[PDB]
Protein backbone atom coordinates (compact mmCIF):
# COMPACT_ATOMS: atom_id res chain seq x y z
CA UNK A 1 0.00 0.00 0.00
CA UNK A 2 2.68 2.28 0.46
CA UNK A 3 2.86 4.90 -3.25
CA UNK A 4 5.61 4.80 -5.31
CA UNK A 5 7.80 8.18 -6.89
CA UNK A 6 10.03 8.01 -9.46
CA UNK A 7 12.11 11.43 -9.79
CA UNK A 8 14.24 11.87 -12.93
CA UNK A 9 17.53 13.90 -12.10
CA UNK A 10 19.83 15.03 -15.58
CA UNK A 11 22.97 17.04 -15.24
CA UNK A 12 21.81 20.65 -14.95
CA UNK A 13 18.97 20.18 -12.84
CA UNK A 14 17.60 22.50 -10.34
CA UNK A 15 18.52 21.48 -6.87
CA UNK A 16 16.00 22.69 -4.78
CA UNK A 17 13.25 21.48 -7.11
CA UNK A 18 14.87 18.04 -6.94
CA UNK A 19 15.69 17.98 -2.76
CA UNK A 20 11.81 19.73 -2.30
CA UNK A 21 9.77 17.09 -3.80
CA UNK A 22 12.06 14.01 -2.63
CA UNK A 23 12.01 15.13 0.74
CA UNK A 24 8.35 15.84 1.44
CA UNK A 25 7.20 12.78 -0.57
CA UNK A 26 9.38 10.60 1.75
CA UNK A 27 7.54 12.63 4.62
CA UNK A 28 4.52 11.24 3.50
CA UNK A 29 5.85 7.81 3.58
CA UNK A 30 5.85 7.96 -0.02
CA UNK A 31 8.97 5.26 -1.68
CA UNK A 32 10.64 7.93 -3.78
CA UNK A 33 13.30 6.53 -6.12
CA UNK A 34 15.33 8.95 -7.35
CA UNK A 35 16.92 7.82 -10.85
CA UNK A 36 19.94 9.23 -12.51
CA UNK A 37 19.28 10.33 -16.83
CA UNK A 38 22.77 8.94 -17.19
CA UNK A 39 23.25 5.98 -14.99
CA UNK A 40 24.17 5.66 -11.23
CA UNK A 41 27.27 8.88 -11.07
CA UNK A 42 26.89 11.93 -9.17
CA UNK A 43 24.87 14.25 -10.72
CA UNK A 44 25.91 18.18 -11.25
CA UNK A 45 22.87 20.50 -10.69
CA UNK A 46 22.30 23.85 -12.20
CA UNK A 47 23.92 25.49 -8.82
CA UNK A 48 26.62 22.85 -8.38
CA UNK A 49 25.35 20.92 -5.71
CA UNK A 50 25.96 17.04 -6.38
CA UNK A 51 23.55 14.83 -5.76
CA UNK A 52 24.08 10.69 -5.98
CA UNK A 53 21.05 9.10 -7.47
CA UNK A 54 19.16 6.03 -5.58
CA UNK A 55 19.26 4.03 -9.39
CA UNK A 56 19.94 4.49 -12.77
CA UNK A 57 17.06 4.97 -14.85
CA UNK A 58 17.20 2.02 -16.87
CA UNK A 59 17.24 -0.31 -13.23
CA UNK A 60 14.67 2.33 -12.06
CA UNK A 61 12.17 1.69 -15.35
CA UNK A 62 12.70 -2.22 -14.01
CA UNK A 63 11.03 -1.74 -10.94
CA UNK A 64 8.34 0.47 -11.48
CA UNK A 65 5.25 1.19 -12.55
CA UNK A 66 5.17 4.45 -10.55
CA UNK A 67 2.08 6.13 -8.82
CA UNK A 68 3.95 9.74 -10.03
CA UNK A 69 6.87 10.86 -12.41
CA UNK A 70 8.33 13.77 -11.54
CA UNK A 71 10.39 16.24 -13.50
CA UNK A 72 12.43 18.77 -11.97
CA UNK A 73 13.04 22.16 -13.77
CA UNK A 74 16.63 23.86 -14.50
CA UNK A 75 16.67 24.64 -17.87
CA UNK A 76 20.02 22.26 -18.65
CA UNK A 77 18.12 19.73 -16.76
CA UNK A 78 14.93 20.53 -18.67
CA UNK A 79 16.77 19.85 -22.19
CA UNK A 80 18.41 16.74 -21.01
CA UNK A 81 15.03 15.29 -19.95
CA UNK A 82 13.65 16.37 -23.77
CA UNK A 83 16.16 14.92 -25.55
CA UNK A 84 15.91 11.40 -23.91
CA UNK A 85 14.39 8.86 -25.38
CA UNK A 86 14.54 6.64 -22.88
CA UNK A 87 12.44 9.55 -21.09
CA UNK A 88 9.96 9.60 -23.75
CA UNK A 89 9.16 6.17 -23.81
CA UNK A 90 8.45 6.33 -19.14
CA UNK A 91 6.37 9.36 -20.03
CA UNK A 92 3.99 8.07 -22.97
CA UNK A 93 3.61 4.67 -20.36
CA UNK A 94 2.57 6.75 -17.58
CA UNK A 95 0.29 8.42 -19.58
CA UNK A 96 -0.99 5.59 -20.84
CA UNK A 97 -1.59 3.58 -17.79
CA UNK A 98 -3.45 6.74 -16.41
CA UNK A 99 -0.56 7.73 -13.78
CA UNK A 100 0.50 10.91 -12.80
CA UNK A 101 3.26 13.32 -14.24
CA UNK A 102 4.39 16.35 -12.27
CA UNK A 103 6.76 18.64 -13.55
CA UNK A 104 8.11 22.11 -12.08
CA UNK A 105 9.83 25.22 -13.76
CA UNK A 106 11.18 24.36 -17.04
CA UNK A 107 10.41 20.65 -16.20
CA UNK A 108 6.78 20.81 -18.53
CA UNK A 109 8.51 21.74 -21.38
CA UNK A 110 9.95 17.90 -21.69
CA UNK A 111 6.38 17.21 -21.62
CA UNK A 112 6.14 19.18 -24.79
CA UNK A 113 9.06 17.36 -26.38
CA UNK A 114 7.57 14.22 -26.12
CA UNK A 115 4.20 15.09 -27.36
CA UNK A 116 2.60 14.23 -23.33
CA UNK A 117 -0.59 15.79 -22.42
CA UNK A 118 -0.98 17.75 -25.68
CA UNK A 119 -4.53 19.99 -24.94
CA UNK A 120 -3.72 20.23 -21.24
CA UNK A 121 -3.76 23.39 -19.24
CA UNK A 122 -0.17 23.80 -17.66
CA UNK A 123 1.87 26.42 -15.94
CA UNK A 124 5.63 26.87 -16.08
CA UNK A 125 8.30 29.43 -14.71
CA UNK A 126 7.56 32.28 -16.91
CA UNK A 127 10.31 32.29 -18.46
CA UNK A 128 9.46 28.89 -19.91
CA UNK A 129 6.05 29.98 -20.99
CA UNK A 130 7.18 30.80 -24.73
CA UNK A 131 8.90 27.33 -25.18
CA UNK A 132 5.80 25.47 -23.75
CA UNK A 133 3.26 27.47 -25.79
CA UNK A 134 5.43 26.62 -29.13
CA UNK A 135 2.64 25.25 -31.39
CA UNK A 136 -0.18 25.85 -29.08
CA UNK A 137 -0.64 22.29 -27.60
CA UNK A 138 -1.58 23.39 -24.13
CA UNK A 139 -3.44 25.90 -22.86
CA UNK A 140 -1.22 28.65 -20.25
CA UNK A 141 -2.34 28.99 -16.35
CA UNK A 142 -0.48 31.77 -14.18
CA UNK A 143 -0.96 29.32 -10.94
CA UNK A 144 1.69 28.46 -8.35
CA UNK A 145 0.20 24.81 -9.08
CA UNK A 146 -1.70 23.81 -11.96
CA UNK A 147 -3.50 20.47 -12.17
CA UNK A 148 -5.54 19.40 -14.97
CA UNK A 149 -6.42 15.93 -14.45
CA UNK A 150 -3.16 13.25 -14.33
CA UNK A 151 -1.03 16.43 -15.53
CA UNK A 152 0.43 18.58 -12.20
CA UNK A 153 2.73 21.54 -13.48
CA UNK A 154 4.40 24.25 -11.40
CA UNK A 155 5.94 27.21 -11.88
CA UNK A 156 9.86 27.44 -9.52
CA UNK A 157 11.52 27.24 -6.74
CA UNK A 158 9.33 29.39 -4.72
CA UNK A 159 6.62 26.74 -5.63
CA UNK A 160 8.25 23.42 -4.96
CA UNK A 161 7.03 23.11 -1.52
CA UNK A 162 3.47 23.45 -3.54
CA UNK A 163 4.12 21.26 -5.71
CA UNK A 164 5.24 18.68 -3.71
CA UNK A 165 2.17 18.80 -1.09
CA UNK A 166 0.07 18.68 -3.96
CA UNK A 167 1.67 15.64 -5.40
CA UNK A 168 1.49 13.69 -1.77
CA UNK A 169 -2.34 15.29 -1.58
CA UNK A 170 -2.96 13.56 -5.18
CA UNK A 171 -1.92 10.23 -3.99
CA UNK A 172 -2.18 9.72 -0.18
CA UNK A 173 -4.90 12.52 0.38
CA UNK A 174 -5.92 15.52 1.90
CA UNK A 175 -4.77 14.49 5.39
CA UNK A 176 -1.17 13.08 5.03
CA UNK A 177 -0.21 16.27 3.20
CA UNK A 178 -1.88 18.69 6.02
CA UNK A 179 0.07 16.41 8.20
CA UNK A 180 3.01 16.74 6.44
CA UNK A 181 2.85 20.54 5.88
CA UNK A 182 2.54 21.63 9.56
CA UNK A 183 5.82 20.71 10.73
CA UNK A 184 7.48 22.64 7.95
CA UNK A 185 6.89 26.25 9.07
CA UNK A 186 5.38 26.95 5.58
CA UNK A 187 3.55 30.43 5.95
CA UNK B 1 35.80 40.12 -4.29
CA UNK B 2 33.04 37.71 -3.90
CA UNK B 3 31.81 36.93 -0.50
CA UNK B 4 32.48 33.71 0.78
CA UNK B 5 30.02 31.31 2.46
CA UNK B 6 30.30 27.98 4.33
CA UNK B 7 27.89 25.28 4.56
CA UNK B 8 28.41 22.50 7.24
CA UNK B 9 27.25 19.22 6.57
CA UNK B 10 26.86 16.30 8.95
CA UNK B 11 25.56 13.18 8.67
CA UNK B 12 21.20 13.00 9.06
CA UNK B 13 21.28 17.05 7.85
CA UNK B 14 18.01 17.97 6.41
CA UNK B 15 18.45 18.47 3.12
CA UNK B 16 16.40 20.81 2.16
CA UNK B 17 17.42 23.28 4.78
CA UNK B 18 21.08 22.59 3.07
CA UNK B 19 20.33 23.07 -0.72
CA UNK B 20 18.12 25.70 -0.20
CA UNK B 21 20.78 28.37 1.73
CA UNK B 22 23.45 26.94 -0.93
CA UNK B 23 22.00 27.40 -4.40
CA UNK B 24 19.94 30.77 -3.52
CA UNK B 25 23.53 31.83 -1.86
CA UNK B 26 25.16 30.70 -5.62
CA UNK B 27 22.58 32.44 -7.01
CA UNK B 28 23.49 35.95 -5.44
CA UNK B 29 27.15 35.27 -6.62
CA UNK B 30 28.14 34.12 -3.38
CA UNK B 31 31.33 31.59 -3.43
CA UNK B 32 30.21 28.75 -1.02
CA UNK B 33 31.78 25.70 0.06
CA UNK B 34 29.92 22.73 0.77
CA UNK B 35 32.33 21.20 3.37
CA UNK B 36 31.58 17.54 5.06
CA UNK B 37 31.94 17.49 8.46
CA UNK B 38 33.46 14.12 8.27
CA UNK B 39 35.76 14.34 5.27
CA UNK B 40 34.77 14.65 1.32
CA UNK B 41 32.89 11.43 1.30
CA UNK B 42 29.34 11.28 0.30
CA UNK B 43 26.64 12.48 3.30
CA UNK B 44 23.11 10.61 3.69
CA UNK B 45 20.82 13.36 4.67
CA UNK B 46 17.67 13.20 7.15
CA UNK B 47 15.32 12.28 3.94
CA UNK B 48 18.11 9.68 1.94
CA UNK B 49 19.38 12.66 -0.43
CA UNK B 50 22.69 11.43 -0.37
CA UNK B 51 24.90 14.59 -0.96
CA UNK B 52 28.51 14.93 -2.12
CA UNK B 53 30.33 18.43 -0.52
CA UNK B 54 32.97 20.24 -2.17
CA UNK B 55 35.58 19.85 0.94
CA UNK B 56 36.23 18.46 3.90
CA UNK B 57 35.47 20.46 6.89
CA UNK B 58 39.23 20.10 7.63
CA UNK B 59 40.32 21.94 4.42
CA UNK B 60 37.51 24.39 4.59
CA UNK B 61 38.88 25.65 7.93
CA UNK B 62 42.21 26.22 6.69
CA UNK B 63 40.42 28.08 3.50
CA UNK B 64 38.59 30.34 5.55
CA UNK B 65 37.75 32.33 7.05
CA UNK B 66 34.22 33.09 5.79
CA UNK B 67 31.95 35.78 5.15
CA UNK B 68 28.70 33.49 7.17
CA UNK B 69 28.97 30.20 8.60
CA UNK B 70 25.68 28.33 7.80
CA UNK B 71 24.51 25.52 9.96
CA UNK B 72 21.59 23.53 8.32
CA UNK B 73 19.23 21.64 10.86
CA UNK B 74 17.99 18.05 11.14
CA UNK B 75 18.15 16.22 14.53
CA UNK B 76 20.96 13.71 13.76
CA UNK B 77 22.73 16.60 11.89
CA UNK B 78 22.59 19.01 14.49
CA UNK B 79 23.38 16.76 17.32
CA UNK B 80 26.51 15.67 14.79
CA UNK B 81 27.44 19.21 14.49
CA UNK B 82 27.09 20.10 18.78
CA UNK B 83 29.53 17.04 19.15
CA UNK B 84 32.34 18.43 16.82
CA UNK B 85 35.48 20.37 18.05
CA UNK B 86 36.09 21.45 14.88
CA UNK B 87 32.58 23.00 14.45
CA UNK B 88 32.98 24.65 17.80
CA UNK B 89 36.62 26.03 16.18
CA UNK B 90 34.86 27.86 13.55
CA UNK B 91 32.24 29.10 15.31
CA UNK B 92 34.27 30.69 18.13
CA UNK B 93 36.90 32.33 15.24
CA UNK B 94 33.61 33.15 13.45
CA UNK B 95 31.90 34.98 16.32
CA UNK B 96 35.32 36.41 17.61
CA UNK B 97 35.96 38.09 14.27
CA UNK B 98 32.81 39.58 14.19
CA UNK B 99 31.28 37.49 11.18
CA UNK B 100 27.64 36.48 10.42
CA UNK B 101 26.88 32.96 11.81
CA UNK B 102 23.25 31.59 10.38
CA UNK B 103 21.43 28.49 12.06
CA UNK B 104 18.23 27.14 11.02
CA UNK B 105 15.36 24.59 12.65
CA UNK B 106 17.35 22.51 14.86
CA UNK B 107 20.59 23.57 14.33
CA UNK B 108 20.89 26.52 16.74
CA UNK B 109 21.25 23.98 19.37
CA UNK B 110 24.80 23.91 17.94
CA UNK B 111 25.36 26.97 19.36
CA UNK B 112 24.26 25.82 22.41
CA UNK B 113 26.24 22.99 22.66
CA UNK B 114 28.99 25.69 21.72
CA UNK B 115 28.18 28.17 23.75
CA UNK B 116 28.02 30.45 21.17
CA UNK B 117 26.26 33.80 21.40
CA UNK B 118 24.88 32.97 24.78
CA UNK B 119 22.35 36.00 25.77
CA UNK B 120 21.28 36.16 21.77
CA UNK B 121 17.90 36.31 20.64
CA UNK B 122 17.23 33.02 19.15
CA UNK B 123 14.63 31.17 16.93
CA UNK B 124 14.53 27.38 16.23
CA UNK B 125 11.99 24.76 15.07
CA UNK B 126 9.23 24.72 17.48
CA UNK B 127 9.94 21.16 18.33
CA UNK B 128 13.73 22.24 19.28
CA UNK B 129 12.94 24.79 21.30
CA UNK B 130 13.30 23.08 24.47
CA UNK B 131 16.42 21.50 23.78
CA UNK B 132 17.56 25.48 23.00
CA UNK B 133 16.48 26.70 26.01
CA UNK B 134 17.81 24.90 28.58
CA UNK B 135 19.67 26.48 31.03
CA UNK B 136 18.36 30.04 29.59
CA UNK B 137 21.17 31.01 28.00
CA UNK B 138 19.17 32.54 24.75
CA UNK B 139 16.04 34.38 24.70
CA UNK B 140 13.61 33.01 22.49
CA UNK B 141 11.29 34.37 19.39
CA UNK B 142 9.01 33.26 16.96
CA UNK B 143 9.82 34.87 14.14
CA UNK B 144 10.67 32.97 10.89
CA UNK B 145 13.69 34.31 10.61
CA UNK B 146 15.55 36.51 13.73
CA UNK B 147 18.38 38.43 13.93
CA UNK B 148 20.56 39.83 17.22
CA UNK B 149 23.76 41.51 15.70
CA UNK B 150 25.69 38.60 13.64
CA UNK B 151 23.60 35.70 15.49
CA UNK B 152 20.47 34.51 12.64
CA UNK B 153 17.98 31.95 13.55
CA UNK B 154 15.15 30.74 11.51
CA UNK B 155 12.55 27.96 11.91
CA UNK B 156 12.40 25.03 9.72
CA UNK B 157 12.36 23.95 5.85
CA UNK B 158 9.35 26.13 5.20
CA UNK B 159 11.89 29.47 6.11
CA UNK B 160 14.60 28.25 4.53
CA UNK B 161 13.78 30.52 1.65
CA UNK B 162 13.39 33.69 3.93
CA UNK B 163 16.65 32.44 5.72
CA UNK B 164 18.81 32.38 2.67
CA UNK B 165 17.78 35.51 1.51
CA UNK B 166 18.33 37.17 4.88
CA UNK B 167 22.04 35.91 4.32
CA UNK B 168 21.79 37.46 0.76
CA UNK B 169 20.82 40.60 2.12
CA UNK B 170 23.27 40.84 5.39
CA UNK B 171 26.18 39.81 2.46
CA UNK B 172 25.19 41.53 -0.77
CA UNK B 173 22.71 44.20 0.58
CA UNK B 174 19.09 44.53 -0.08
CA UNK B 175 19.32 45.01 -3.92
CA UNK B 176 20.69 41.98 -4.83
CA UNK B 177 18.39 39.78 -2.64
CA UNK B 178 15.46 41.25 -4.65
CA UNK B 179 17.26 40.50 -7.80
CA UNK B 180 17.21 37.46 -6.44
CA UNK B 181 14.23 37.03 -5.08
CA UNK B 182 12.05 37.45 -8.03
CA UNK B 183 12.68 34.94 -10.12
CA UNK B 184 12.06 32.15 -7.31
CA UNK B 185 8.67 32.47 -7.74
CA UNK B 186 7.67 32.53 -3.77
CA UNK B 187 4.91 34.01 -2.85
Amino acid sequence: ASKRALVILAKGAEEMETVIPVDVMRRAGIKVTVAGLAGKDPVQCSRDVVICPDASLEDAKKEGPYDVVVLPGGNLGAQNLSESAAVKEILKEQENRKGLIAAICAGPTALLAHEIGFGSKVTTHPLAKDKMMNGGHYTYSENRVEKDGLILTSRGPGTSFEFALAIVEALNGKEVAAQVKAPLVLK
